[PDB]
């Protein structure tokens, strides 16, 4: 997660698997796939404010790694045509996007790709 106290930099702090726990549940409480899922994993993404790193994690840890593994090679096919149409505060020079939003002080790069993580559950 990524925590911004006012008056201080950004920060990133790794995952406590309280915090996962506690979208575990969260998420568990929705059908798998559904609206109020995706409401419910997009409302966890704004509560912790997670890099692509953390995201990738997050996943890795809620559902099994053959579910995580297609989200991870959808959202691949969704970073590549983001890349081609242009990113917010991309650039392919500074390294990978997956890279580049792990970077705590790009926010608004990590927020457009949270929204790429949350489509590639279509």
């Amino acid at each position: 997660p990524v925590m911004h106290p006012h008056g201080v930099p950004p920060s990133h702090r790794p995952w406590q698997m309280k915090d996962l726990q506690a979208i575990k549940q969260e998420v568990s409480q929705a059908a798998p796939g559904s609206p109020q899922f995706m409401q419910t994993i997009r409302l966890a993404v704004q509560q912790f404010d997670p890099t692509a790193k953390d995201l990738q994690d997050l996943l890795q840890y809620l559902c099994s790694s053959l579910v995580a593994s297609l989200h991870h090679q959808q959202l691949d096919s969704l970073i590549s045509e983001a890349e081609t149409r242009g990113i917010t505060g991309y650039n392919p020079l500074a390294g990978p996007l997956r890279v580049q939003a792990n970077n705590p002080q790009q926010q608004g790069l990590r927020r457009e790709y949270q929204q790429l993580w949350l489509t590639a559950f279509a």
